[PDB]
Parts: C-alpha cells; structure tokens; sequence
C-alpha cells in the first residue's frame, strides 16, 4: 500500500494526481516509472526533488499549483528522464539545464517568449516540442523571440507546436525530421516558397487562423489589414509531397490556388472552415487536384447578409473520388434540390453529409436516395418542418465528437433530424428516404399523438430518438409499426406527463418484440390512463429517472404496485431522482426477478428493507448512492450470495455491523465513501477486492488501531484515494 | 435567550417546529401562549408534559414524530388551551378527556374510525372541528362510525368537516349553528330532504367528490354503481337561504334542476367541475336561477372521446349578471367563434375568462373586445399556431394560485397564451385585441428573430413574458415598438445562445425609456455579436443568472469586461449560477456603482476582492452564500459604511477576523451558517441585529467559553435555530 500516490501496472505507473500535495513527495514507490504529479499545490523543484527515483521516464507536473519554481539542472540527474510535461504552470522561461535524455517535452500554457539555444538546442533527443498557446488574444505577454537556427540541432525533431504565440513569420533552419508543423493563431500573413521548401517529410501541415475571419468570433480576434487572406506564395507547398493533412481554417481565403497541391498526390484531410470560399465551392479548380481527399471540411464560410436559395456546388466535387466526409455547416441557405448535389452521387466512398446550421427551409428528401452509400446523414439545427475556455489539446474550430452517437449509428443508415421545427409528422414525412435504421428527431417541438402510421415509410428503424419534445401520449397503438425497435429514447418528454387531467397512454410498450433499451428519463411521469403497468417480454434495460415514483407508489394508492413487474426480461432498472423517501415492501417485492442491476440513488430514502434482496437471486449491483440511509443490516450474507458490487456513498451510516466485510461471499466492491462511520470496530472483520472509505469522520485514536492492522494484512483490498481518507484534524488515518 | 425554541411577539409565540426533540421541553418561556411543536420526534404525551405552561392558548403537535401516544386527560389541566392542532400522527381514537375549553379542533390525517360521545360531546366550546381525510383511496381503514347525535351538543359549531371519510350519509343531528359543511369524499350516494332542512346559517356546503367521475383519475377513484350521478332530493336544499358557496364537482351530474336554487338568492360560488355537463352548458335553466354568482367553475366536463367543432353555451349564460370569473377547462373544442361567447359579451362584471387545456386550434381574437371589461384572457395550454400527495388544507379539485401573475396582472389587461404553438408571430397575430399591458407567450417554441414590428399592434405591452421559448436574437430593433415596457423576462431561451457561431444580439435592450427589470436567466449566454455591452438608463433589476460570465470574463479576453456599466440606474444585479471561479477586479471595478444589491451565490469563488467594495457606496446587501470562500478581510470597516446585510453561508470560513462584529456599523445582518468556524474569539468581539451560525463545526472546549458571555451580554442579537449551532459531538453550544 503506497502513499500518497495510487500505483498500478499497465509500466509501473504512481497516478499521484490532484492531491493537494505541497511538494513532492518522498515517500514514492522504488520500480516506479510515470510519475503523474499534476494539480497539486507544488511550488518548488530543486535537484533533491526526485533524489532516488531512477527509471522514471515520465513526469507529470502540469497545473502546480492548482507559479512552479525550478532550479536549473534541477531534473538533470534523472538518466532516465523521457517525457516531460510541466504545462499551465505561469513558468516565465524555458527552464535551464534539463536532462537531454528527454525524447517529449510539453511547455503549454505558460509564460514563455523566448526559445533559447541554452534551453532546446543540447536536447538532441527531442520528438515531439509543445509549445503552443503562451502568448494570445488579449493576455498580457511579448512577441515570441526564436533564436535564429535553434531547432536544426534538433536532428530527431518529428512534431513541433508553436500555435497561439505571436510569430509573424515561419522559423528558419527547421530540421527536416519534422512530419508535424503546427502554427496556428500564430500572426502570419505570409507563406514564403523558402518557408517549408526543406521539409520533405511533412503528414501535416497547420496554418489556421492566420489572417482570421474575424465576424462573430467567440475570442479576442484580429483580422489582417483589410480583412485581408492569407498570403501563400504559389511554391510554398513545392516538395511537400508527403502532406496528409492540411488546416487552413479561418485564414480569410476567397481564392484556392488549384497548384498548391500539385505535388500532394496523397493529400487526406483539408480544413477550410471559417473562410469566404462561396465563389470557390461553386467553381473550384481545386477540386481537380485531390482525387485522394478523404475528409473536406468547407464550414461557416457563409456570407454575412447572404441567403442564396440554394446552395452552389461546383462540378468539379465528382472529382473527389475517394471523398468519405463533406462537412458543409454554416454555408446558410433555404432550400436543399435533388440537382444541387449530382455532382457528390456518384462519389463511391461518400458516407458523411453533414448540413448542420445552415437554416435550410426544406429539403427534397429523395435526392439522400440517389447516393451511393451515404451512412450519415447530418441535418441537425436547421429549419426543416412539417481553467481555460480552449481545451490546448484539441480542435479549436470544431467539436470533434462524432456527429450521431455511436450506438446509434451501429445500427445502420442514420438520418440526424435534431433542433428542427418537425412539430408535427405528416403522412408524406419520410416518402422516398433510404433504410434509416437511426433516426434522430430530438428537441423538434413535437406536440403531436403519435398513433402507429407516422414512421410507415421507414418501418426498419432500429433505434429512435425523440427526447426534448413535448409527446402528448395518447394512443396506445403509437410507434408500433416500428417491428424492429430495439432502443427508444423518450427522455425530457415532460410537458403533457405534468398535467394530471390530459390523459397518458404507455400501453404500446408492450408490441416490441425486440425492444432492448427504454428511456424515459425526465418526464416527470406521476399518473397513467386505464393501465398502470409497463409490459414487455424483450426489455432488457429502463431508464425511469426523473420521475415521481414517489406519487405513483403513494401509501395510499395501490393502482402502480406492480408498475414494472411485467417486464419479464429485464436486467437493468433506473430508478434514481424519483423523490422517494421509501419504496413500500410490496412494489419493491414486485420488481422483476431478472434484475442483476438496480439504481436508486438520488432519491431520499431513509430506509431500505435488505430482507426483500432474497427475492432477487441474480442481483449483482445495488447502488444506493445519495440517499439519507441511516442503517445496515447485520444479516446480508442470509439475503443474497449474488451481490457483486454495493454502492453507498452520500449516505448517514454511522456503523458497520459484525462481520459485514468478511461474510458476503459474493461481494467484491463496497462503497461506503462519504458517511458517517466513526470507526470500524475488529467485529467488522476477505472476498472483497475493493472498499471505498473517503469522506467518513474517522476518529483518529488508540480505539482506530485494529482496522489498521487488517489493511495490512490485506493488501489485495484496494482503499482508493486513502490521502482522503481522513482523521476528523486532517491528518490521513494511514498517519 | 431561549431554548430550545425560538420566541416572538405578534401574543406571545413559541415556534419550536422542526428541532429534533425528543418530549415536550421543560425549557419554555412562563410568558408563551402559542407553541408550535410540530414535525418533532415525540412519541409520549402525559399530563406533566407542560406542567406549568398556562395561558397557553394554542398547541401545535402536528407530525410528531417526524405514532403519538397520548393519555387521557393529558392536556385537561390546561384551562386556558383553545386550539389544539394534532394532524398527521396515526392516532387511533379521538383522544380521551381533552380540556373543554377547545375552541378549534383539527384531528385530521389520523387513524381515528369512531367518532364518540365520549370524546367530543363535552366539547361545548367548539367551533372547528376538523376530521377530514381519515378514510380514504386504498388506506388500510375502517368505515367511519358516527355515534348518534354527537353533534347535536356542539352548539356553537361554526366548521365542522368530515372530507375523506366513508360515511355513506350525512349525519343526522347536526347543530343548527353549522355555517360551514365540508362532506368531500365521503361516499355518500343519496341527498335526503331531510338532510340538512335545519341548517338555516350555512354559507358553505361541499358535497364534491360523492358518486365520482373517475376517468383518468389521479387517485384511486370509485365510481358509483354505473358510474351514476349523485341523487340529490329535489328541496334538499329547501332552507338554505344562507348559502354562499356550493362545491358539487366531481358528483358525475349530466342534469341541474333548476329548482335546486329557488331559495338560494345569494348564492355567490358554484363548482361544478368534473361532471358531465355538456348538455347543461349549452341549454341550462339552472343559470336563469343565479343572479347573485360571481364565480362559475365547468371545468373537466368533457365528453370523452368527443371534439366538437364549436363551444356551445346557453343563451342563459346572459342572465348571471354578477358574474366575475368563468372557469371552462377541459372542455375541448377546436374553435372559438365570435357567436359562441354573445351571452357573455353584455355581462357587466365579467373580468375573467379561463380556457385552459381545450386543444383550441383557432380563436377569433376580435371577440374579446367585444366583451366589457374582460381583465384576464387566460389560454394557456391549447393549439392556437401562427407527506403527502394531496395536501389536506387546499381545494383537491383545482390549483388556487392565481391564472397570471399578480405583478404582470397590476399593469392592466392580460393575455395568457402560454404553452400554445405560436412559433412564430405573423403580421396579423395580435390584431383586433383590446390594449394589453401583460403578456405571456411562455412556450410557444417560439425561434424567430423578433425585429420590431411583431408587437404594432398591442404596442402598450408593459409587461411580457417570452420565457422558454428559443429566440434567435439577430436584429438590434427586435421589441422596440413597445416604448412603454417596464418588465420582460427572457429566461430559458438558451437554443441559439449556446451556439458560438450563430449571432447572438441584445443592442435593443437600451431603446426602452421605461424598463424597468430584465431577466435574462438561464441563457447559457458566453458570446455576443458586434456589441458586448447591456446598456440602460432606466433599468433597476437585471437577472443575469444561469449564464456563463465565466467565459465572459475570462482573463484572455478583454471584450466583455464593462459588459454591465452601461446599465447606469441599476440596483439590484443577479450573477448567481455563472460558474465562476474569480472575478477580475476592473470587471469587478466596472460593475454600476448605483448597485444596492448584489448577488453572486451558487458561484465558485476562491476569492473575493472585498477593497473594491470602496467604489459602491450605496451597496445594502451582499449575498456570497454557496462559493468555496476561504478567508475574510480584516478591515471591512474600511471598504464600506453602507453594507447591511452580508451573506456568507456555505462557504470555507474558518477564522472570524478582529472586530469583526463590532467595527462595521451600518451592518445589521451577518450569516456565516454552515462554514468552518471552530470557534469566535474574544477578539473579533454591537450595531448587528441578527447573526447565524448554525451549521459550524463549533470545538466545545475551556477556549469557547469567551464568546458565549457575549451572547449573554447582548440579547438584541436574534441568533436563529440555535439547536443547529452545535458542537463538533451533537449537543447545542448553549448547554
Ligand atoms: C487544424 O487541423 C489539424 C489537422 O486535423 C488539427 O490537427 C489535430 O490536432 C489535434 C489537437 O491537437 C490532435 O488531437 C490530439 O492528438 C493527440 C495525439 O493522438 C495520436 O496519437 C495517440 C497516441 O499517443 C493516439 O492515441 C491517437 O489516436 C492519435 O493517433 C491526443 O493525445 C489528443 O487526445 C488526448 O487529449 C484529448 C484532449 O481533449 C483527450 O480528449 C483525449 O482523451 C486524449 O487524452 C488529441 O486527440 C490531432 O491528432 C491532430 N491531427 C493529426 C492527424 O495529427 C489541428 O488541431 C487543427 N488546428 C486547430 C487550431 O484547430
Ligand atoms: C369545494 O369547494 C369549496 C368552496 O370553494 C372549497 O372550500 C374551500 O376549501 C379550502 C380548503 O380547505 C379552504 O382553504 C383554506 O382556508 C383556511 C381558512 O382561511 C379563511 O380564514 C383565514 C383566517 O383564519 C383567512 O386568513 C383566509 O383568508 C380565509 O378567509 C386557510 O387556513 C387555508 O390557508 C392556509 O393553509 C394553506 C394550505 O395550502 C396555505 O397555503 C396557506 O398559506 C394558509 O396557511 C386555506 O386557504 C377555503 O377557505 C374554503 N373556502 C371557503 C369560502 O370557506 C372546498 O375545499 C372544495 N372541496 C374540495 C375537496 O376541493
Ligand atoms: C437514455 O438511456 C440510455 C440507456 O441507458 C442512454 O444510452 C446509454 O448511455 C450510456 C452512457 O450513459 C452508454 O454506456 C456507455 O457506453 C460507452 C461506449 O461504449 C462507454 O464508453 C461508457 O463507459 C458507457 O458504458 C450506453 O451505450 C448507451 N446505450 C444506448 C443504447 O445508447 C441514453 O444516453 C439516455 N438518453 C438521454 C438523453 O439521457
Ligand atoms: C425573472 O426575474 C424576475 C425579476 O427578479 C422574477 O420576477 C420577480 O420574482 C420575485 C420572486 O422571485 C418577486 O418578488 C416576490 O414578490 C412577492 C409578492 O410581492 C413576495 O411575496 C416575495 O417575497 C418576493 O418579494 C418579484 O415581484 C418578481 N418581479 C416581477 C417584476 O415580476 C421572475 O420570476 C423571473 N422569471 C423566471 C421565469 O424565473
Ligand atoms: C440527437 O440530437 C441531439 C441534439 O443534437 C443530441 O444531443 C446532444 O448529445 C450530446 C452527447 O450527450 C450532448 O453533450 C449535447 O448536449 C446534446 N445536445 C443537445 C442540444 O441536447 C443527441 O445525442 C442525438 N442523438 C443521437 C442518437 O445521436
Ligand atoms: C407564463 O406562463 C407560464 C406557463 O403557464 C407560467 O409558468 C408557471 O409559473 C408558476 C409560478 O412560478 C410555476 O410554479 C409553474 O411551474 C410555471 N409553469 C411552467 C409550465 O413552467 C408563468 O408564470 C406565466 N407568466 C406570467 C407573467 O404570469
Ligand atoms: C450560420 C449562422 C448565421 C447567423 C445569422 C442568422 C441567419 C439566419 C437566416 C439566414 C439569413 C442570412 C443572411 C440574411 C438573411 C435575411 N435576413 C437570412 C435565417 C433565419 C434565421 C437566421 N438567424 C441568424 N442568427
Ligand atoms: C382535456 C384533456 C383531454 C385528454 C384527451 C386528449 C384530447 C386531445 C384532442 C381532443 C380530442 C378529444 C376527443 C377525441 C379527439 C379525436 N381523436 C380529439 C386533440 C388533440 C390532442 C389531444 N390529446 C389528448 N391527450
Ligand atoms: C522542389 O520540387 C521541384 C520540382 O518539383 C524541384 O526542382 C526542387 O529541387 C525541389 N526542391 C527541393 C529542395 O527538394
Ligand atoms: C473506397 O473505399 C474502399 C474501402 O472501403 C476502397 O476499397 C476503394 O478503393 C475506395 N474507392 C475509392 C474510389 O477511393
Ligand atoms: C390510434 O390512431 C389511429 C389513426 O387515426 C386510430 O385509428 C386508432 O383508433 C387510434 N387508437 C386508439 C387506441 O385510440
Ligand atoms: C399491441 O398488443 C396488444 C396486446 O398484446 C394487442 O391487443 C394490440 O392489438 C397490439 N397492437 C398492435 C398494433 O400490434
Ligand atoms: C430477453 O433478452 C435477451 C437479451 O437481450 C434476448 O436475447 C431475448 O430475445 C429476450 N427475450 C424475449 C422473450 O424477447
Ligand atoms: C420487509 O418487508 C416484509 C414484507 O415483504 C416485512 O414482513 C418485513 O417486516 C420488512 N422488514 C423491515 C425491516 O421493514
Ligand atoms: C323550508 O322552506 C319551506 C318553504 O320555503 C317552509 O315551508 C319550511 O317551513 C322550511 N323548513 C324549515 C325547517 O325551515
Ligand atoms: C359589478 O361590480 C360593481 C363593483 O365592482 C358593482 O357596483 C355592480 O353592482 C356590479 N354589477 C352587477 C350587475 O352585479
Ligand atoms: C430588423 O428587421 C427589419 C424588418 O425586416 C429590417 O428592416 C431591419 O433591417 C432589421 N434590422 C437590423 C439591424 O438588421
Ligand atoms: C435604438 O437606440 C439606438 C442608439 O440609442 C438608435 O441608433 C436606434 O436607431 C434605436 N432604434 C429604435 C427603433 O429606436
Ligand atoms: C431610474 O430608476 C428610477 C426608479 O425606477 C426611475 O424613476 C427613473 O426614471 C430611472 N431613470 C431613468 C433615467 O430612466
Ligand atoms: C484588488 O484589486 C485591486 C485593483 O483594482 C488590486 O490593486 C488589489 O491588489 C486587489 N486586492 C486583492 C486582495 O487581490
């Protein structure tokens, strides 16, 4: 058992992370290799830091603490030393005097304006130089001085990041081992043929928001004189026939140069969101040049005060043979025809559309049908009807999440419908589409009855997404046509469930026979019509949180007593944020059998009757988290050998009863972090490989020494976060 | 210094509600009248539990504990107690040899199944008697047996209520004093004539709920044999000249005779909802009979399974020539004509009409000003496009709250057409409507971008509420036309605010002469376009909570940093739910100096820089409760003479600084609840009126000795609940 960090082995790793450490700590582990000593309150770094802790060939420092002093060759002495990360930590230098046996360094997010020969140029083993975002938008900082050549030591150099600093021009002497050049939000208005000739390597090239398209920008932005593009000399990308991946995103371009990739006979990826290329979309010799192109990305590059009709698209696209994604957000137009996008149909790999923001009124809706294989099909957000803001680490001018949920589109043909104004399916909705399998239809305002005819022309959908609408559910027969309905999303359907004298129908649940998953969250369901029962023979899993069990299994009301009892499948139950301050004996007896998996937590329970878990044989999680518990049964080895996994946390349990770690057999995580136990008695004490204990008062005396005892003797019970498992002044108990 | 009850003077009242006690407490002032014991853990009641308590004229032991056992006679040596109040306490029987001198009674939520002679004959006294809801929906109990003529005594019996209890009839020898008669819920089938013959005083009878209409009922409902209306004897109601209020809603009536009402000419409230009355709306005599009504409920008469085209009211409806409110929910019909409401248009005093949740899809608005004067048009809920479940003490059939707000209702006439499908507001929506001054459109998935025109028509709007709705805020003239507003409330319109590349423009705001308070809560609001300043010279009150001024005011970022000092009359200022970590000072600095109230609760502070409270000199109230605040300034003194109240609660203050409580001497309320104080000091120890310290982890040592004296020497320092103050291990401070 280490202290204060948590080891593992992945390779021997002290994940010594947010832990309110003031200095590192001694007491390390003597095979450890990565040390993460992140957000912790570390102000000084001297050579006697990391005295003896040799084959460390990882530290961690970022965010100390949560600005770092070090000395210089203050980390010399590791020989070991590889990567080094000491990002956000207000250092003003590079620091001096650091072990050249360093293959990766990260300096983001500090205060550094000065890249020195004494600090980079005798780390020959360097791979990968992060140096990105110390000096930007309005942050008090100075113009980055690079010292002339001090990179072409550097010989092993394959990655360097210099974005978000002011450059205003491309280094000089940059070895040609580089294959990743990111320059970024770096001041650049120029792109000399001399700038990258001698880089033969290069997969990627950046050059975003250089001469940025500064309207409505969501940071401190400022345009070139004039708004003026982006100057890119006409042999600036000459010998750069290894290019992959090429961001000229937010660069002010109104012209693509159709010789730039004339030498890029494998270009994959290119950026040109957040530009003014509408001219160049619609007539782009470009294009012509890119038959490898995988991924284009041609968003916002709408024009202000601008509503074309249609969108233009150039003929020129039918050339992009390999094509797989066409990101077009923000281009801003009314009407989507089926002859706007001939020149994209015959493109053999093209899976992804994506439509999303561009106010589109309405779509001709047989023209996704003339495609090859289109997968995604992204219309989110348009107009169809009936420490620190900026992540360092990611992509700053899109979301990289994919663009429909995973297991969603698992399923098969994904049609995205999402923040539209579809209130209402008419009979003719969904005429002429492709086999949607996936199909969203979230936060549309739909009001309407749905009735069992509304998804007829695309019967096959397998998962159904209609959260954040307003369903008035009043006929039974509704979504039935959908044979194949295996998840349905019902989430944040509130409005009409408040209301107590409109009527609420679920009996429909019932037809699937291969309904898997059943959300309905956040509905704030309290009263059904005629049937007060949930019925399925294929449910394996609902989601019933945020509702008000509470009133439905009122004391004085017996109709919702066997409200989930006729789903006879049913393996995992949902039953957090339903305001319960107890379950009767009787309903929580006629929960299903089937159940290996129950949620109550969040709710208020001040009791839990243990005896009932006898009924309930295949039961391996019980999570009881947040409730206001304030007792344990003694006799929970008589109740279940099959609870695996019992989580109490945020709860009032001042006492463990006799033999409570040592009887259940079965029973191998405990939570009990964040009660009440003052102690825990030798009584108390074996199958168990995890106890969670953090956050209890725990009387630090004489009386607490028996317990201590047992941790030692049993090492294969991992106690996480045991610098937080506390005397009640502050002291942890491992003291 | 009381304890453990907290006293005033309205007369002398013990509020002792809530504390945790465990009996009676000896402890209680000798002057105390009143004492409010409720929702307590006691559990015994004997004669020697208030002893010497005399003059108490009022007890409260509802919910105890949080079932009572009380002796005979307990309370008898008290000759001065008058109302006696023991809701909620599974009492099995009306306990034995009370103190005759009860004036009011409330037994109400008990177990008690017999009402005896010896229990309440003796009772000469009373004047209410509360029993309602002792037997009711599925509650194990039995029939409630009425012993003979054990009211017939009670001859000063004002109140008697018996609701939600099965009787099965009224019961017979009920004293003539009876104004007020509460039979809801009591099964009873069959109004005899001569069931209430010798009630010549009542103003009120409730016979609701008798022979029930149980469709979609959100209780366990019984309907009589045949789902039959309730039998009422045709002069059952002969005599009853005094009668004011009639509650005859869910008896399943489909007729009224007429005759019910011949001597009943004062008759001023009738409830008739959830009935079926459909047939008597539209050719009703019973209405010729009621010149004296003020108040009509017919909510929830709809037929099931029927949508008729138009509402269909009597000509009759002409004749109720005092009528002041309307009440016709749940009718259903898809149309409002202007014919359909001409008996209603000559009403004098009719200033309310309420058409909640009839799925109406079209009104002719012009009808409205044909009317009078109509006060509330209240439509929310329609079609119209471009312990315990049941609370014992309110009306079980409606929500009494008022239709519209009383603050928007003050400025003049009123138009509700929240939760209604305006999506979006043409150039003729508002046509033909009288002047309106409150306005809601709440809900109406409204996405346009309001310009200036929409409202031409009701230009004199002083109060409108576009609450959840989703408004893309992109034209800088948008409600501009209504030169008169005062109020307007944009909360929860988060759609297109939360997407950093739509524009997002709030210019409009300075345009009003007379704005008074806007909310622009829950907004997600982080990014504005072109202009990133809220500038007014009227406004008094901006709401700006549930935003993201941690984004706003980021330190990179310089563009929002006055984004509020342009509101130049501003008092009062809500930045509470922003997510904020600190606030730069000169953003701090650039806050109005016309501040008198300032709230940043909910927030995440670390720090606070209280020197700058140098520059608001008019600043009353400060209000910092739930950030993780780690220290106070020493020198408050110093920064302010204006502050009054300081609200700290929920923060990490661990150490009181010197004279803290002495030196600042305009504050009267200080609340450092709930933070980390083990102890006061002598030297932080005059012009404070009240100071709050429940919830601190108070050492109860020699060393806290010192500040108790201080108490003791200053009375006039209200400290609240002090049974919360509490050592760190239970008891109070005070012991
Ligand atoms: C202009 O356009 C270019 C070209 O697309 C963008 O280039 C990408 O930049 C992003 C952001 O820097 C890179 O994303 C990050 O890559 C790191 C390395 O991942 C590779 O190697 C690891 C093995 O070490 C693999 O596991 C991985 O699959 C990759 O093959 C990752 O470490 C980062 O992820 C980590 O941090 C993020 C922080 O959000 C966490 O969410 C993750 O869980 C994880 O811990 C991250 O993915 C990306 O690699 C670049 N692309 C390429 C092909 O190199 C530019 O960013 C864009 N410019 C701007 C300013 O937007
Ligand atoms: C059938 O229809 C009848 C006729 O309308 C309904 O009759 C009303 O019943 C309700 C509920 O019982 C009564 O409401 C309660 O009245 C109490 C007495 O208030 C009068 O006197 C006090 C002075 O003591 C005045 O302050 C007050 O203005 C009244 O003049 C109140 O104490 C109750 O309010 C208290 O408790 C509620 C609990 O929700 C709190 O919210 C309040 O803050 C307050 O503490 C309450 O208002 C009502 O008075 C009856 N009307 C008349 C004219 O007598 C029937 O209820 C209805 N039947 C059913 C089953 O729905
Ligand atoms: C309505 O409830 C459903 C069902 O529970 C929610 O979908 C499920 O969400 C969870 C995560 O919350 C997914 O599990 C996760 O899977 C990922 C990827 O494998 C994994 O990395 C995580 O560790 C976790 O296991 C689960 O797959 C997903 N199930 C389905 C069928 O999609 C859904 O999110 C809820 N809807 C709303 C609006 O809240
Ligand atoms: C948007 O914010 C406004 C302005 O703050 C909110 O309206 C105000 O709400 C408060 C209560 O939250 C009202 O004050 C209360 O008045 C009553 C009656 O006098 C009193 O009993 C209370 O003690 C309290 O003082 C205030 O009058 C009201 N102001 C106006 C102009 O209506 C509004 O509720 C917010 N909207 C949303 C949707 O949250
Ligand atoms: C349906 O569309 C909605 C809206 O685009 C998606 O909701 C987003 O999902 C992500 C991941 O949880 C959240 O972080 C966002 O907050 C959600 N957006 C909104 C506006 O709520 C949803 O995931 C889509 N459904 C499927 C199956 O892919
Ligand atoms: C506008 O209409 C909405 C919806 O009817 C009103 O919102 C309700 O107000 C009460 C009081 O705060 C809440 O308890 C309800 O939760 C609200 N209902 C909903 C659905 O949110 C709103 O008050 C009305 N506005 C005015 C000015 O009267
Ligand atoms: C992709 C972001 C575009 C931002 C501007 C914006 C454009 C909108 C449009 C498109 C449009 C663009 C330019 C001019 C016009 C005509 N006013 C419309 C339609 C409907 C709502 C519109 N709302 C907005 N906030
Ligand atoms: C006042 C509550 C009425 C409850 C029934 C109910 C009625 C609705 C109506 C009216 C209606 C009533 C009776 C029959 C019909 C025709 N299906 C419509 C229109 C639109 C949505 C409707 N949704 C509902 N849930
Ligand atoms: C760049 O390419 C051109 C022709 O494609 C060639 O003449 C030149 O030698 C190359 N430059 C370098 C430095 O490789
Ligand atoms: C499309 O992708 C497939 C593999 O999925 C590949 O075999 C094929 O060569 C690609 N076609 C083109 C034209 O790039
Ligand atoms: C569902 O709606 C369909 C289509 O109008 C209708 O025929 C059927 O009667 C409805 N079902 C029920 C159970 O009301
Ligand atoms: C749904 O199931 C019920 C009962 O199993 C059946 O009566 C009903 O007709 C079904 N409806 C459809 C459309 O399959
Ligand atoms: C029960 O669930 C399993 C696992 O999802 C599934 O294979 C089976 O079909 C379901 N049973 C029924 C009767 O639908
Ligand atoms: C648990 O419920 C059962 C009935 O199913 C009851 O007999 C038993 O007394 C209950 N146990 C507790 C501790 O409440
Ligand atoms: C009831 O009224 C009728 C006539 O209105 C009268 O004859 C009778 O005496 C009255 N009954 C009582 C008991 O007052
Ligand atoms: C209407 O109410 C007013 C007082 O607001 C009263 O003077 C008048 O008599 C009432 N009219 C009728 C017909 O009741
Ligand atoms: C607001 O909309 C009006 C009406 O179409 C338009 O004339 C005006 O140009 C818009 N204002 C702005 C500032 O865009
Ligand atoms: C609103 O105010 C601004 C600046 O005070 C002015 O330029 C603009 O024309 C105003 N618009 C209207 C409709 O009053
Ligand atoms: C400032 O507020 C007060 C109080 O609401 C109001 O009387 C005055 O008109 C406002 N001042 C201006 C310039 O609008
Ligand atoms: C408060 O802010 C002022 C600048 O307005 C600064 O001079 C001072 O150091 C700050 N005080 C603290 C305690 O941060």
């Amino acid at each position: 058992r280490s202290y204060p960090c948590d080891e593992k082995k992945q390779s021997v790793i002290a994940e010594c992370s947010n832990r309110r450490l003031q200095e590192v700590p001694q007491t390390v582990g003597k095979y450890v290799t990565e040390l993460d000593l992140s957000d912790n309150f570390i102000t000084h770094i001297t050579n006697e830091s990391f005295q003896g802790l040799q084959n460390l060939t990882k530290i961690n420092l970022n965010h100390n603490p949560n600005g770092l002093n070090i000395t210089d060759g203050a980390f010399l002495n590791l020989k070991n030393l590889r990567e080094l990360l000491l990002e956000d930590n207000q250092l003003p230098q590079i620091p001096s005097g650091l072990p050249e046996s360093l293959t990766e360094l990260s300096l983001i997010q500090n205060n550094i304006y000065n890249i020195t020969k004494e600090g980079i140029s005798r780390l020959i083993n360097l791979k990968n130089l992060y140096l990105a975002w110390n000096c930007y938008f309005n942050k008090v900082c100075e113009k980055t001085n690079i010292e002339d050549g001090v990179f072409e030591t550097l010989t092993n150099l394959e990655l360097l990041s210099l974005s978000f600093n002011s450059l205003s021009h491309v280094p000089p002497k940059l070895p040609s081992s580089l294959r990743k050049l990111f320059l970024s939000n770096t001041q650049i208005k120029y792109i000399s043929e001399e700038d990258f000739k001698g880089l033969i390597n290069l997969t990627l090239l950046d050059l975003s928001g250089n001469c940025p398209r500064c309207f409505n920008a969501p940071f401190p932005c400022v345009p070139c004189d004039g708004g003026a593009s982006i100057n890119i000399d006409r042999f600036a990308f000459q010998n750069l026939t290894q290019l992959r991946y090429l961001n000229l995103s937010s660069t002010s371009l109104r012209k693509i140069n159709a010789a730039w990739f004339k030498n890029m006979p494998h270009l994959k990826v290119l950026d040109l969101e957040f530009n003014y290329l509408v001219g160049e979309i619609a007539s782009g010799a470009f294009l012509t040049m890119l038959p490898r192109l995988e991924i284009l990305d041609l968003s916002f590059n709408y024009i202000k005060g601008s509503y074309p009709q249609h969108i233009n698209i150039s003929r020129n696209f039918s050339k992009l043979l390999s094509l797989r994604a066409l990101h077009l957000r923000g281009y801003v137009f009314q009407e989507l025809r089926e002859d706007d996008f001939q020149p994209l149909m015959q493109l053999p790999n093209l899976s992804t559309i994506n439509l999303g923001i561009n106010f589109i009124k309405q779509i001709d809706f047989k023209l996704f049908q003339n495609f090859s294989n289109l997968e995604i099909i992204y219309l989110s957000e348009n107009r169809i009807s009936p420490d620190f803001e900026f992540d360092p680490h990611s992509n700053f001018y899109h979301f990289t999440r994919p663009l429909i949920k995973p297991q969603c589109a698992a399923y098969g043909k994904a049609l995205d419908l999402s923040l539209n104004s579809i209130f209402f399916i008419g009979p003719n909705q969904f005429e002429n589409l492709p086999d949607i399998a996936c199909l969203n239809l979230s936060a549309n305002s739909n009001a309407q009855v749905l009735s069992g005819t509304e998804f007829s022309a695309i019967p096959h959908v397998k998962y159904l997404d209609l959260t954040n609408n307003r369903l008035d559910f009043d006929n039974a027969s509704a979504l039935t046509e959908l044979s194949d309905l295996e998840v349905l999303d019902l989430s944040y359907n509130s409005h009409y469930f408040r209301i107590a004298g409109v009527t609420h129908h679920l009996e429909f649940i019932q037809n699937f026979t291969n309904l898997k998953v059943l959300n309905l969250s956040h509905n704030n369901i309290y009263t059904l019509t005629d049937k007060y029962n949930l019925e399925s023979k294929s449910l394996v899993e609902l989601v019933f949180s945020g509702n008000r069990l509470d009133i439905l299994w009122n004391d004085d009301d017996n109709r919702y007593i066997s409200i989930f009892k006729g789903l006879k499948n049913l393996t995992r139950l949902d039953l957090s944020l339903n305001r319960l301050k107890h379950i009767p004996n009787e309903a929580f007896l006629n929960l299903p059998a089937s159940l290996t998996e129950l949620h109550i937590n969040d709710n208020m329970l001040k009791f839990f009757n243990w005896t009932l878990l006898q009924q309930f044989p295949r039961l391996e999680l019980l999570d009881l988290r947040g409730n206001k518990l304030l007792f344990l049964t003694d006799s929970l080895s008589d109740f279940t050998s099959s609870l695996r996994t019992l989580l109490l946390s945020h709860n009032r349990i001042s006492h463990l009863p006799s033999g409570f770690l040592s009887e259940v057999s079965s029973l191998k995580h405990l939570d009990l972090s964040s009660n009440l136990l003052k102690t825990i008695n030798k009584s108390a004490l074996t199958k168990l490989s995890m106890l969670e204990l953090h956050g209890n008062p725990f009387e630090c005396t004489c009386d607490i020494g028996d317990f201590r005892r047992w941790m030692d003797e049993h090492l294969n019970v991992k106690i996480p976060r045991l610098v937080d498992v506390i005397c009640a002044r502050g002291k942890s108990i491992v003291s």
